[PDB]
């Protein structure tokens, strides 16, 4: 058993910070020191335990487009994850109210959102919850390099039975294959959030999900082998390469979903240039898909 070494010192986080308002519990702080601002991630260690949470942020909070950790502390009650804080709104939200947007954006958006994933796959990490609301812009720039993906309290690292740290290229090590097992779903629920993603940039609106007040079983019975709408409405002047990612990335069946690996290797990716740069017909109504999203995703954890 290798020795954890986390708080417990004499510094506290009051001492060197202060709390402003509301943004486990979110809120807007201030180092004193500098009077610069940041965020507080106040967590419970009579519920979490974000062991697991903050090992991920000190190891890949280096990644420019993966939130950075700024400072942590420990008062043997609570824990503060002190992090950079996002400036820009939420990143679909602030995209859906572009009148003026196309795919050429819409690929870049999501390339360097999804190479920020292939790198988390490719050491045995997984977000499990993908969900818009924790895709974030750092700052207004507009620039993809302002993304910034947060909220990891769920992530989890690969590790064998030996409790090590695995990455799924080195097998020589036992792993319980339920672990490699859920590690494979984990791994196809990201992609899986990311195709909703790029479905409601395209068009406007949820795929499974019309607004706040759809019932979990209906919103359960679409995400089901029910199939979503690729035609029609606002499919219409819609690249037909676009529509073929976005249907491979929803996949119903997890094993024949795309990869964040293939994902990068598709066309619609690869070759931007080929796609339309003049703005989508879209539905207008960002609120609307802010409940639809949240009760998406309600269904799902219940
Ligand atoms: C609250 C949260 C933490 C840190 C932040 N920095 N800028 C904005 C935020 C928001 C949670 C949410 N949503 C979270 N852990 O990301
Ligand atoms: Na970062």
């Amino acid at each position: 058993s290798i020795v954890q070494q986390l708080h417990r010192n004499s510094i506290q986080f009051t001492d060197g910070y202060e709390v402003k308002e509301d943004i486990s519990v979110c809120k807007r702080c201030i180092h004193k020191a500098t009077n610069m601002e940041f965020a507080v991630k106040i967590i419970d260690k009579s519920k979490r335990d974000p062991t697991e949470e903050i090992e991920i942020l000190l190891r890949y909070g280096q990644h420019p487009n993966i939130i950075t950790l700024k400072d942590v502390y420990d008062d043997g009650k609570y824990v503060y994850v002190v992090t950079e804080l996002m400036k820009g709104g939420e990143l679909l939200d602030k995209i859906l109210r572009q009148k003026f947007f196309s795919e050429r954006e819409a690929s870049a958006v999501l390339f360097t959102i999804t190479k920020t994933v292939e790198y988390l796959h490719a050491q045995g990490v997984v977000h499990r919850d993908l969900k818009p609301s924790n895709i974030l812009y750092v700052d207004e720039s507009g620039n993809p390099e302002s993304i910034r993906i947060c909220d990891f309290g769920f992530a989890k690292q690969l590790r064998a039975e030996n409790g090590l740290l695995m990455t799924p290229c080195y097998t020589a090590n036992f792993v319980a294959p339920e672990v490699l097992e859920r590690q494979g779903y984990d791994a196809a629920c990201d992609i899986w959030s990311l195709g909703v993603l790029l479905y409601t940039m395209l068009t406007g609106y949820t795929p499974f999900a019309n607004g706040p007040d759809d019932t979990p079983e209906e919103i359960l019975a679409r995400i089901g082998s029910g199939k979503f709408s690729l035609s029609g409405g606002y499919w219409n002047s819609v690249s037909d390469t676009a529509k073929d990612l976005v249907s491979k990335m929803l996949h119903v069946d997890p094993h024949q979903r795309l990869t964040a690996a293939l994902v990068l290797r598709h066309p619609w990716i690869v070759h931007w240039d080929q796609l339309p740069q003049y703005q989508l017909n879209r539905q207008d109504a960002p609120h609307l898909v802010k409940g639809a999203m949240a009760a998406t995703y309600s269904a799902l954890n219940r």
